[PDB]
C-alpha cells in the first residue's frame, strides 16, 4: 500500500566470447578524425536489467501511473540460480550437448566502484520485455582514451581477474541486497497553471510598469513618458518573481515532410559542440521543451527520443517505426523547443539614435529559474551513475531517470575455461584448443519501490491514460499470431495534475 | 532585544460578491491573443497581509534599519474576532440595517496548500497603511490555464465548500498558530569595499600577466611579447579569484525627457521573453545593478521598482507621482545595469589575420559568480512560496523578500447565504432571492521576528537614513488637514555597511 | 484504505404549505379511468438524500469507480443545525424578515417503519448536485387506494402528529447514527467472457 | 445520478430483490424524518367564536444538514497484462469542459457515467 514490491525472473544463455582472450579493439583508420576509439574487449559478460521494462509490464503501469503523485526505489535484492553448465561438441555434421556437471562458473562483483562503470546509453539487450524466451548476455569491454587512433599515456587497462571471484557449480546460487541511498521523489503531476498567469485576475497590482512613452506634442514628437498601473486588462506587464528554465534552439523539421528546402542539412544544419576539437551532437536537448500548441507535426530535429516499431532494421529505415516522442506536456515552464529565448537591449538611443533589441538564440541559468525534469517512457533507463566529479549542479540525467552516485554495483560473468588434451612433450607458449562450451541459468532481482500517495480536492474527471477501445484488428503489446511480441506507442508518466 | 515582537490590529468589512455563485471568467474575444485569460471568479473573500506595512510604522522601520545586521521572522499568530453580521435592506427610497445575531460566516483555512495559492503579485488592498479606517475584503478566484481563450483538458476548477470550516456566531472567534522553518537572515550591510579592488594596494603580486605585446623591431614591427609582473600601478591587470554577478541588459531611459528620439520604442524596443509564443515583458529584472555613479537623471526602462504618489490615477499618469526606486546600492558587486558585460575574444589571429572581441550582450551564471539581492522597500512584499518544483537555483524572489516553502496558510471568508422567503408551490431548480448583508470585525496577527545585533568596530561616523529636516510645509507620512494620509519616497534597507 | 468516509452539507429552506390543513387529494374526474389517485397532503416536508449526486463529485468518482470491483455502505451519520427560524410579513408593497427567535420547529423520525414510506421514484429535489446553493424542502403525501376516484374500506390516513417528536429551538441541533445491515458488495467487474 | 437503496417491500415472496432501478436492496432501509414550523396564530377576537381561527403568521425556516456514510469497498487486484479502460476525462479544447459552470452560475452535468469499467474474467 505506502510501498509495492516488485518480483521479476527470467532465463539466460552465456556463450564464449574472445576464446577467452583480451583483444584491445580500436578505431577503423579510414575512420573520419571526429570518429576514433581505443579501446579493449573482454571476455566476461554482465548482465544490465537497467530500464523500465523489466519491472512492471503495462497494467502495473497504469495502476502506478495513475494513482500517484511520485516514487523512488527504496532497495533492491538479486538472485542467480538453477545454474546449469553445459557443452557442445560439433564432429562433421554432427552436433551433441551432454551438461558436463562439475565445470564452474565465476561471478564476483565491485561494491568499489572501482572497474569502470559502463552502462549509461541503454545499449541493447538488457531484459526481454515480456516474461518469455530468453535473451544472451553481452559482452564486456571498453574505450578509455585515444587521441587520434593510437595511444597516450595513462590508457588503463584493468584485467578483471584480479579480484576474489565465487566460482559457482551446478547446485549452486548467489545473491546480495543493496539499498538506495535516497533521492527526492520522480515527479508526475503536470503543473495545471503556467508561470505567466499566476495572479488573481480581478485585483489589479500597485506597480505601473512604463505606459506608452513618446505621445503626440502636439500632433507629433515629445519625449513625454507616462504610466499605466498594470492588472486584469492587458496582463502581459505582470510584475512576476520568477523565471522559466533555460534552452538553446533547435532545427524544427516537420514529420509532414512537405517541406525542408531538398534539402540535406544534417547533420551541418544540427546542433553540435565539438570538444577537443571533434563535433559531438546533442541527441538528448537539455530536458525540456514540446513543439507548441495545435501544430504536432514539426519536431527539433535532435530534440525529443526515438525508440521504434518492432522489427526495426537499422540504418536508414523510414519515418513509419520510429515512434518519435512528442513531449508536449511541460509547455507549462519550460521555454519551448525552437524560439529564441526573448529578446534584450542591445544599443543606448540619443535623441537621434534608434535602439535593439537584437535578441538572442540562447540563455544559461539565471537565479530564479525553474524547469521540470523530464519524463519516463518506461522503455527509458532508470539510473545514470553521476560521475566522480566536483561541479554536479544538481544532476538531472539527460536520459531522465535517478542520479544515483552509489548505482547497484555491476556483476560480470564468465565461464572457466578447460582445455583440450596436451601433447605431452611439454611445448612453448600457451596452446588454445578449448573445448566449447556454455551455460544457462536463472535470474531473479526485486526491487520494492516507495511512492507518495496521491491526494487532491479537485471537482472534475481527470486524464488518465486508458487503454483506449474500438476493435482494432490488433489490440496492442499481446503477441499478434506467430509469437511476435508488439509494443505499439510510448507511454511516459505525466497524467496526474497538480496546480503548480 | 534578542528579537523584537510586532503585534497588529484592524478593522474590516465583507461584502458578497457573485450572488454566491461561482461565474467561470474568460478573456475578451477582441483581446490580442497575446492576452488570454480563462478562469474562475469565487464568491470567496480572502486576507492577505503580506507587505512591510502592516507590522511596522516608519519610527519601527528606523529603529530596526539602522540598528541591525539582519533578522529574520520566527513565527506567527493570528486571530479574528469580535464578529459582528450585518443586514442590509432597502425599500424604496430607505435604508435600514438591523443586525441579525445568529447568522454566521465560514473560514477554514488550509495548511496542505491544496488549493491555489495566488498571492504573489502583491495585489493591492491587502491592509490599510496606518491604524485607522477599514478596508473591504477582495475576492478570490484564478486563472489555471487557457491556451486561445476557451479550455484544455485538465483546467482544474476546485470548489471551496469541500473543506471542514467553522462557522462563527457572533461573539465567537477564530485563531492559529504557525512556524516558519527558517530562512537565512536578509542583508542590510552595504559592503564597504568593491570587488575589484581587494587587493593590499602596497604589495604587489608575483603574477606577471603579460605586458606590451609588438614593439619596435627596430622602429616598427615584431611579434616580441614581453610581460611585467603586477600590483600597485596600473593595477587593473590584478589575479582575482572571484566574479560579479550575472546580467542581461536593460534600456536606458532618462527622467530628463530631453531625448530618447521622437519616440515609441516601448514595449517594441523593450526587453521581453515569449514562453509558449506569447511575448511576456520582464518587471523586476534579476535583482541588480543601479544607474551609475553621478547620472541619476537615467534608469531602466523595464527595470527597478515604480509604486506611487497617492492619490494615483491609474493608467497614463504622468511622471511626477511614481517615485522610480534608484537601485544604487549594490553597485559594489552586481554589474550595474546597461553594460556588455564584459568583451570576449572571437576570431583568431593569423600573421594576416586580426582579432575580435565583437563581446556580448548577456552572460548567465558560471562558477565563482557573487551576487547580493536586492532590497526591500517597507511597502513592499514578503515572502514568495517557491513553487513546489525540482530546479530550484536558490529562490531569491525578483521582488525581493524571503523563499519560503511552506508559507502562511491562506484563510479565505464567506457569509453564509439566507434565502428569502419561497412559493410554497415547491418550484424546478433553484431560486436567488437572496437577503442582503455583510459583515464585519477585527483582524490581529503578529510575528515576532528574530533579528541578529550590530557591532563593528569602525571609527567614524555612519549613514544612518533619518528623517531629513528644515521646515517642511507638509512634513510627511501623517495625515496633512483632512485625512488623507501620505507616504513621501520609498525606504529601503541598507544603510549599515559591512566591509565586504 | 480499506474503506472510504463520505461527508456532505447543504443549505435548506422550509416554507409551509397547506396553510397548516390536511387536504385530501384525489383525480380529477375527467381523468381517464386508466388514472384515478385519491389520497391525501400533509403540510409536514422531509428530506430525500437518496442518489448518488450528495455523496461524491466526479473526481471522486473516478477514484472509485476505476480502483475497485465493489462496495457497500457500513453506516450512516446525520446532523441538523444550526436552526433559524425566519418571519416574514407582507405589509401592502413592502417586505420584512425579522428572525423571531424562539419559535421552533418539529421533526422526529420512525425507526419502526410504520408511516408509509415514501421514497422509491427517485422524484426530484432530493439535493443539489454541486455544494453551492440551496433547495427548497418538498412536502409529504400518498396515494394509498381509491378504487374508481372514490374511496374504499380500509383507505388508511394517519396522522403525523401523534409520535413523539423534538421541537428545536434556534441554537439546538439534532442527530442520529444509523447502521446499515449488510449486502453483497455491488458489481463493477465487466465479465471479460461470454 | 440514480437512485440507491429501494426498501424491499414487508412480504413473503421476495425471490431476491435486485431492484429494477438498480441499486441495494435494503429492507430496513434509512428512517425518514419529516419535518414541520410550528403554526403561530395571529390575534384572536376576544369575543371567543365558533371554530378555529386560520390567521395565521406567515413565516418559513432555513439551516444546515449533513448526513456522512463511511462505505466499504473491497479493494481490486488482478493479474492481467494489458492496460485497461478505466473512464477518463476525455480531451481536446471542449468550449465548455463539463460540470464545473459555464459562464453565470448554472451548472452542467453532460453524459451518464455508471460503473462498469475494470474487468473480471467470469
Amino acid at each position: 500500500g505506502d510501498r509495492v514490491i516488485t518480483t521479476s525472473t527470467r532465463t539466460w544463455a552465456l556463450p564464449t566470447y574472445n576464446n577467452h582472450l583480451y583483444k584491445q579493439i580500436s578505431s577503423q583508420s579510414g575512420a573520419s578524425n571526429d570518429n576514433h576509439y581505443f579501446g579493449y574487449s573482454t571476455p566476461w559478460g554482465y548482465f544490465d536489467f537497467n530500464r523500465f521494462h523489466c519491472h512492471f509490464s503495462p497494467r502495473d503501469w497504469q495502476r502506478l501511473i495513475n494513482n500517484n503523485w511520485g516514487f523512488r526505489p527504496k532497495r533492491l535484492n538479486f538472485k542467480l540460480f538453477n545454474i546449469q553448465v553445459k557443452e557442445v561438441t560439433q564432429n562433421d555434421g554432427t552436433t551433441t550437448i551432454a551438461n558436463n556437471l562439475t565445470s564452474t562458473v565465476q561471478v564476483f562483483t565491485d561494491s568499489e566502484y572501482q572497474l569502470p562503470y559502463v552502462l549509461g546509453s541503454a545499449h541493447q539487450g538488457c531484459l526481454p520485455p515480456f516474461p518469455a524466451d530468453v535473451f544472451m548476455v553481452p559482452q564486456y569491454g571498453y574505450l578509455t582514451l585515444n587521441n587520434g587512433s593510437q595511444a597516450v599515456g595513462r590508457s588503463s587497462f584493468y584485467c578483471l581477474e584480479y579480484f576474489p571471484s565465487q566460482m559457482l557449480r551446478t547446485g549452486n546460487n548467489f545473491t546480495f541486497s543493496y539499498t538506495f541511498e535516497d533521492v527526492p521523489f520522480h515527479s508526475s503531476y503536470a503543473h495545471s497553471q503556467s508561470l505567466d498567469a499566476l495572479m488573481n485576475p480581478l485585483i489589479d497590482q500597485y506597480l505601473y510598469y512604463l505606459s506608452r512613452t513618446n505621445t503626440p506634442s502636439g500632433t507629433t514628437t515629445q519625449s513625454r513618458l507616462q504610466f499605466s498601473q498594470a492588472g486584469a486588462s492587458d496582463i502581459r506587464d505582470q510584475s512576476r518573481n520568477w523565471l522559466p528554465g533555460p534552452c538553446y534552439r533547435q532545427q524544427r523539421v516537420s514529420k509532414t515532410s512537405a517541406d525542408n528546402n531538398n534539402s540535406e542539412y544534417s547533420w551541418t544544419g544540427a546542433t553540435k559542440y565539438h570538444l577537443n576539437g571533434r563535433d559531438s551532437l546533442v541527441n538528448p536537448g537539455p530536458a525540456m521543451a514540446s513543439h507548441k500548441d495545435d501544430e504536432e507535426k514539426f519536431f527539433p530535429q535532435s530534440g525529443v527520443l526515438i525508440f521504434g516499431k518492432q522489427g526495426s532494421e537499422k540504418t536508414n529505415v523510414d519515418i513509419e517505426k520510429v515512434m518519435i516522442t512528442d513531449e508536449e506536456e511541460i509547455r507549462t515552464t519550460n521555454p519551448v523547443a525552437t524560439e529564441q529565448y526573448g529578446s534584450v537591449s542591445t544599443n543606448l538611443q540619443r535623441g537621434n539614435r534608434q535602439a535593439a533589441t537584437a535578441d538572442v538564440n540562447t540563455q544559461g541559468v539565471l537565479p530564479g529559474m525553474v524547469w521540470q525534469d523530464r519524463d519516463v517512457y518506461l522503455q527509458g533507463p532508470i539510473w545514470a551513475k553521476i560521475p566522480h566529479t566536483d561541479g554536479h549542479f544538481h544532476p538531472s540525467p539527460l536520459m531522465g531517470g535517478f542520479g544515483l552516485k552509489h548505482p547497484p554495483p555491476q556483476i560480470l560473468i564468465k565461464n572457466t575455461p578447460v582445455p583440450a588434451n596436451p601433447s605431452t612433450t611439454f611445448s612453448a607458449a600457451k596452446f588454445a584448443s578449448f573445448i566449447t562450451q556454455y551455460s544457462t541459468g536463472q535470474v531473479s532481482v526485486e526491487i520494492e519501490w516507495e511512492l507518495q500517495k496521491e491526494n487532491s480536492k479537485r471537482w472534475n474527471p481527470e486524464i488518465q491514460y486508458t487503454s483506449n477501445y474500438n476493435k482494432s484488428v490488433n489490440v496492442d503489446f499481446t503477441v499478434d499470431t506467430n509469437g511476435v511480441y508488439s509494443e505499439p506507442r510510448p507511454i511516459g508518466t505525466r497524467y496526474l495534475t497538480r496546480n503548480l
